[PDB]
């Protein structure tokens, strides 16, 4: 006891990689069997692996397992780093001579293992760094120096770039995952955290962890106890400036409150750059614009509530200044998604082309392990790097982003995504419009009655004058053609000047 | 004894490599004759090999048989590489001074030997890894050197990469196939794997190993040891938590069964790939759907019942949207062939382009060892990167696959290939026309039948309101052309809306 929300893949292991162990050797061998000798756990970091690898140790009163890093080994000097595999099981090679088949168990845990794949052939076989603790840890498990006490545990964050030799019969038999916890599951490692502070009296009565689950929405457990720990320091830092009276020390519910405040979790909301960059007014000028907020809400709920639209696309254009992006942006803030992420121009400056591909894929990878996901891709044709006077363009970011656009995450997860350009004649060039599921157009502003709503919005100034500036544009231009970006940004300037309403006629006219 | 499946190859092997052994020296002196000094075996991993190697040299009471591995000897320093050869033969040098030609058999074996081979010439020569183990190994026994005690056996699993002077008389004279194992062998490995439960009371009376033999269709060898493995693991945990009256232990056909579900065999069927991905429905809107499933069907019968078609392929072509992989999916499942595989962008992404070709070629190469086979390739056209601004595309991709789609596989099997494609006018191009055997079109929706059709089927809403829709369409818009896909996600975006039926008309509007 000691780990919470993980009661299946407990049984599951414990079945498979221990069971046989706890019988006398006399009925293994009545049977005629053999004891696995490989377990490999997957999932993202700080879930909890080493932990059951090492709780698992101690009912079966085996030895503290040894550990051993991945990049430790691959990075010391290649004489050392061949001298070294042999010092590891120096400890279980003795205890065998010593006492045969009634010997104990001794467990042995590998950490990053991906990272000596994570190689290209010629340099892992010409160097040979990579390959000789892989040929020295199979020789010791599966030839014919077999050793038979040990029981090597192996954990990766990525489980497609294991070589498929390692995962047949004999090595490496049996393969667990590790999710991030739901609800009931972060109640209980709330219980698993908080036990030794009720047990003394040092814990208010306000606090009630069954809110506290609820709140925190997408978290995992080291996140947890970072919460518990900032929390803690609260109420320490309430009393020094060491002093009298700390037997009357406790937590409260405040603290907590506080607390969430300076932890935030990785598979969070990008809050910032959604809210200020993106957003810098909304103001309903038209009856267009109320039916295009409509319809996304349609769309988020529908994803929310039905199990055969597991992935919906769609795209947003119009002409260069009306207001594509600040929608996205609105649309996503309103959803209440646990997930939301962006990619834009402004992350990928400065980079060389295989670093822009591997950050697309490590975002669409960490956007398939959460219940409910939204990803938003800004100016599609930047991205690609598009001039006309060649042409010229990226054409392997483009076939990653077309791949990517249709592929469906697995086990019953689902996701949102929503995408902004300008050039939508380029994207029929390029004939990748069949990746979209639906489009909405976004146009200007042709009536003089939505200038009007957009004055009366901003506080321009008093009516007389408001009146004056339409009568004058009424025989002026009265077929003007403006985004919304230009009205806004002339309406600024025009309140700093000295003859206000005769410089922003001047200023639409230019503009028209 | 202890091995089964293989009685034909036995005979073979044991009529050359060992016959002559027996014999007293005086009479093969007088007939002047030399026995055989090699011996290669090849076929896919996990099927015997080593098995048959050990077993033979139990009868002639010959020493342990010496192990080396390839990749072991390769990845040493180069100096204890070159040192390290000379000692695999010491014992066998030593007794053949000792007592000359009434010496007793000593027998080496060599694993992954093609891995030597398999380096460029360059490297191989300049750093003389490669070549140095191969020259001193053909030494020993062809030379003037030569030693005549030892017998050197040679296992690989690609016989295309050893280089043609090894095979030469005098050196490795003798090569043998093993094949994965028929009915009538699974029925031999199971009474092997599981005598000793039967001769201990330890097996329940309800267990018939025909039928297991039956449901287990291209299992090898180890995969039988693991399934028996398994079975004993939930025999033995429904009891622990180590407890009185184990010894009424008793296996059962359940646990079999459930064990069915955790080992999972190399050539079966990748389900989840085909059912959950690729099929989300499927509803019988026409005739032509119809008469598309019944031509699948027939196809699949001609390939299971005949002699003379031992290669058949098929191109589904259409407008995007139309239905095509859904079709594919769904003609296979329904086949009940043992391999199935597809190849789709989603499993090719991020490769390079070396990388892509050997991924293709394995893929073809794993399909060539089952009596019956489906491959379904899908998206031809983005496998090759098409894009028509260049116009760009990756020319060794297509003639690797070009060469591929009409090659036949050997030895009286099988298989069937479908592949999907939405530019028929850039094949036509291309000029590959001449690889496919027939040509299916799928259409688009045409009729307001159809449409009430699908309405019905997928549950939309009760009549009343379904008969408006009809009527309202009747006179909007009466020519529409749309797909299945736009038709069941616009429906979709219709039940979660406040006026179903108007929302619907104007998006089916949009798409016609
Ligand atoms: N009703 C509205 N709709 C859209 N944007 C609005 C509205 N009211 C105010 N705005 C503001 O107007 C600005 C619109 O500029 P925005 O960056 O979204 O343009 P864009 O269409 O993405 O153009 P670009 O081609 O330059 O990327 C934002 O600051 C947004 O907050
Ligand atoms: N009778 C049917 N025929 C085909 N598809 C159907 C049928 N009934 C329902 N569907 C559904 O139609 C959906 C769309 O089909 P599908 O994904 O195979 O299209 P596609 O031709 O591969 O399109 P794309 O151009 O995107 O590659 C599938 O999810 C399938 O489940
Ligand atoms: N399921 C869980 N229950 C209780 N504590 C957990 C759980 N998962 C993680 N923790 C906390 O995480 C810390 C160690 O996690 P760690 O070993 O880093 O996992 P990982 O395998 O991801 O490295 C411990 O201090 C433990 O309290
Ligand atoms: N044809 C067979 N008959 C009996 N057992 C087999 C057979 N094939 C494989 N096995 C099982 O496989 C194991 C050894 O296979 P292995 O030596 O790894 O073959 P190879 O490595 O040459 O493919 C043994 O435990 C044996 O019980």
């Amino acid at each position: 006891l000691g780990v919470g929300g993980l009661d299946k893949e407990f049984t599951k292991i414990f079945r498979r990689a221990f069971a046989s162990r706890i019988f006398p050797p006399s009925v293994i061998e009545k049977l005629g069997i053999s004891h696995v000798k490989g377990l490999l756990l997957y999932g993202p970091p700080g879930t909890g692996k080493t932990l059951i690898a090492r709780k698992i140790g101690t009912m079966l009163n085996a030895k503290e397992p040894k550990i051993v890093n991945g990049p430790e080994i691959l990075s010391k000097y290649v004489g050392s780093s061949e001298e070294n595999i042999r010092n590891l099981f120096k400890d279980a090679e003795a205890e065998y001579r010593a006492k045969g088949e009634e010997s104990s168990l001794h467990i042995i845990i590998f950490d990053e293992l991906d990272s000596v794949f994570k190689q290209r052939g010629s340099r892992g076989d010409g160097t040979g760094v990579g390959d000789n603790v892989v040929n020295q840890l199979l020789a010791k498990m599966d030839g014919v120096d077999q050793l038979n006490n040990i029981l090597v545990i192996g954990m990766t964050n990525r489980k497609d770039l294991i070589d498929s030799a390692l995962l047949r019969p004999g090595r490496f038999e049996v393969q667990v995952e590790i999710h991030l916890p739901d609800e009931k599951g972060r109640l209980q490692i709330f219980d698993i955290q908080t036990k030794k502070m009720r047990e003394n009296n040092m814990m208010s009565d306000d606090v009630n962890l069954a809110e506290l689950a609820a709140l925190t929405k997408n978290f995992s457990g080291a996140e947890i106890e970072g919460l518990v720990k900032s929390a803690s320091s609260f109420a320490i830092n309430k009393t020094v400036n060491n002093t009298k009276d700390i037997a009357k020390l406790k937590v409260t519910r405040e603290d907590f409150l506080n607390a969430l405040n300076d932890v935030t979790p990785a598979f969070g909301i990008s809050e910032e750059d959604l809210k200020t960059c993106v957003e810098g007014g909304m103001m309903l000028y038209s009856e267009r614009v109320n039916s295009i907020l409509k319809n996304g809400a349609r769309y988020v709920r529908q994803v929310r509530e039905s199990d055969k639209s597991r992935l919906v696309s769609l795209l947003i254009h119009g002409p260069a200044g009306s207001g594509k992006t600040a929608l996205a942006a609105e649309i996503a803030l309103k959803s209440g998604f646990p997930f939301i992420r962006l990619i834009s121009p402004n992350e990928l400056s400065g980079m060389s082309e295989s670093a822009k591909i591997a950050y697309i894929d490590n975002t669409f990878r960490d956007a398939y392990k959460s219940p409910l996901n939204i990803l938003v891709i800004d100016s599609l044709e930047t991205l690609v790097d598009w001039v006309p006077i060649g042409p010229r363009f990226s054409n392997n970011i483009l076939q990653m982003l077309k791949v990517a656009l249709k592929r469906k995450p697995p086990q019953d997860r689902r996701l949102l995504i929503m995408t902004t350009t300008s050039a939508y004649s380029v994207l029929q060039q390029m004939d990748i419009l069949s990746c979209f599921d639906n489009e909405i157009a976004v146009p200007n502003m042709t009536n003089l009655d939505e200038l009007n709503n957009v004055m009366i919005e901003s506080n321009f100034l008093d009516d007389a004058g408001r009146v004056k500036v339409i009568n004058e544009l009424s025989r002026s231009c009265p077929n003007f053609n403006v985004g919304i970006k230009k009205t806004l940004t002339n309406i600024e300037t025009a309140r700093h000047d000295e003859d206000p309403v005769n410089e922003l006629v001047e200023l639409m006219t230019q503009s028209a």
